[PDB]
């Protein structure tokens, strides 16, 4: 019938916390990694602000962040993708050739753009994006998760809220919410391709910095301090 | 409520769906399981022919969908016949966790399949829900090397629509069942990712020609489609 006042507060808390998330070939690669570093730090600070993340064991908190960080970034990329200019903004704006010039393969870049256009067609507002990020963080099937049951339980409220929210925004379009959730399936494959991209960069004498190598290369000391 | 036109479709899908070497020694046990995998792959291609619209797509795409889907369909089938009373997972070739471990499968791969199966069991899926979930899995637009993603997404929508409508009728009060079912598709991508690592580990300690076509890093797969 309608959103429950308890959810309205929770949604509104999530979007507000999110809006505070703001700074304005090897050299090109080394540039992008510093952008990745800043965004990772913003995500961990955001993850602290989500209800219940703090409650979990650090080992699980790490396990969720390692896997989630690439997918949250790809969601953020999709949110600020401009279909009028074909540029992705981090107001650090970049085109497809800028990503190619830094050593990223075309098999990885083109799908991110295709993913972004598909996300654009769904017409997601900030509340939908915020809830999608919460659902993404609390994924029970991430590797090396000690307490999958607790993680699944923390996810349910955000899936419930997202269901209720999508029903109010577009009552007639029932298939929007299923299609949104099916983008989570696409983020897993794009995360899988990203690991191949990392390895392909190593071949081109392009190795990751210390924070990013903790999460993406294959004792997360850097990641503990921020938590 | 459901449209009777869908109903025939569901009923056709469920009906279509309902239709070896000695087990001892590790290599013999492994060689046993591969022959079970061979038979099940052949059953899936015959099933894929019976799904409406699969035949209409180009062979190159038909291959691309089957390569990726086969592991996920098998894991769905494993979950369907997982027994929580006995912890055991062909017609009645029953196996326990130690049987899988004895054949050289690592525990990092076995335990998640069981955890996945228990999670699937908690959802309480009937044969219609399983059947529709399999159809949705086959028609995934973001599989690698797909020439016609638009047509694949279009063939998927009716099954997602049917699954939505079906789940609403079966349990009107439990709204979160359908979202949780679709989120299992996300879990199948990671389990497919782990399965590729499992295959490589084993080579380290080699698959039969048919599987190696689908899983190792296409003549058999064409003949089954050409019939
Ligand atoms: C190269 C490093 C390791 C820093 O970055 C990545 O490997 N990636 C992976 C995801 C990423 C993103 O967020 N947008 C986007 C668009 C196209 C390709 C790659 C990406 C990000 C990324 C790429 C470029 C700039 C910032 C982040
Ligand atoms: C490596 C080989 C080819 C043997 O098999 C697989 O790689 N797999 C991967 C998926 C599989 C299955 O279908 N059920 C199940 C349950 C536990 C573990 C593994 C599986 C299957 C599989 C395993 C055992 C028997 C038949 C199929």
């Amino acid at each position: 019938v309608q959103l429950t006042a308890a959810q309205e507060l929770m949604i509104q808390q999530l979007v507000a916390a999110q809006l505070q998330c703001k700074r304005s070939s090897q050299q090109r690669f080394a540039h992008f990694t510093e952008l990745a570093i800043i965004s990772v730090q913003e995500i961990v600070d955001f993850a602290k602000q989500v209800p219940g993340f703090l409650q979990l064991g650090r080992e699980d908190q790490i396990a969720l962040l390692k896997a989630s960080t690439i997918e949250i970034m790809l969601l953020e990329t999709a949110r600020r993708y401009n279909h009028e200019t074909e540029c992705i903004t981090f107001d650090f704006t970049y085109s497809k050739d800028d990503f190619h010039r830094a050593g990223l393969q075309v098999e990885f870049i083109n799908p991110i753009f295709e993913f972004s256009r598909a996300m654009r067609r769904l017409g997601l507002d900030d509340a939908e994006y915020a809830l999608l990020i919460a659902i993404n963080i609390f994924s029970a099937d991430r590797p090396n998760v000690q307490e999958p049951g607790r993680v699944e339980a923390l996810q349910q409220p955000y899936v419930e809220a997202l269901l209720s929210y999508t029903r109010i925004k577009r009552p007639q379009d029932q298939l929007r919410f299923p299609r949104m959730l099916m983008k989570l399936v696409s983020l897993r494959t794009l995360s899988s391709v990203h690991s191949e991209q990392v390895f392909a960069l190593r071949l081109q004498d392009k190795k990751l910095p210390p924070l990013l190598s903790e999460i993406w290369d294959v004792s997360h000391k850097i990641l503990h301090r921020l938590l």
